[PDB]
């Protein structure tokens, strides 16, 4: 039964479902396996692949989530049961440490998605057909969570792959699969969907 790490992926020849998505320090990073690509802030071909350890050596060789904490532009990873949170490729005193330090239930055993909500800048994590609002300021959960995605949001599935607000404008961006929804922060309400590979990729 083992088996041997994958190959390097080839982003617009191959059908590639990222681990993770995030905008870090201005970049859009796109995370599969070890490998990463960054494009700063736009629609159009990331530059990479490079390896995830060139700027977080600490990390395992896959993680589930990813975001950045507005409050100090920190950067929080997700992999299993654990969190890391960063300054910059700095490991924070005393990480990894295991999920239910945020305030998260010992049966979550993986995250599928987290970002900032910048209408209210709560941070929302997302794990099946639930998710959680977590206060920045507070360190800690807030009462009434978790609740069901198709109760709470507009449209938006479960199992989500990730999600991303661009801190350019007001524009909530839900990727599954091969598409991703763009939600309108006022509004709430779904102005479109498209595709990864031709609307963030720039294949
Ligand atoms: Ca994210
Ligand atoms: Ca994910
Ligand atoms: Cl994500």
């Amino acid at each position: 039964t083992p088996t041997l790490g994958p190959v390097t992926p080839e982003i617009c020849k191959q059908d590639i479902v990222f681990d993770g998505i995030a905008q870090i320090r201005g970049e859009i990073f796109f995370f599969k396996d070890r490998f990463i690509w960054r494009t700063v802030t736009p629609r159009d071909k990331p530059m990479g692949p490079l390896l995830v350890a060139t700027f977080w050596p600490e990390l395992p060789e896959k993680i589930d989530a990813v975001y950045e904490a507005p409050q100090e532009e920190k950067a929080v990873f997700f992999a299993g049961n654990e969190y890391w949170i960063y300054s910059a490729s700095t490991l924070e005193r005393g990480y990894p440490k295991p999920l239910t330090s945020l305030g998260l239930p010992p049966d979550v055993q993986r995250v599928d998605a987290a970002f900032n909500w910048s209408k209210n800048k709560k941070t929302y994590i997302f794990a099946g057909d639930k998710f959680w609002r977590y206060n920045e300021v507070k360190k800690k959960m807030d009462p009434g969570f978790p609740k069901l995605i198709a109760d709470a949001w507009n449209a938006i599935p479960d199992n989500l792959d990730a999600v991303v607000d661009l801190q350019g404008g007001g524009h909530s961006y839900f990727f599954k699969g091969a598409y991703y929804l763009k939600l309108e922060n006022q509004s709430l309400k779904s102005v479109k969907f498209g595709s990864i590979k031709s609307d963030w990729l720039g294949c």
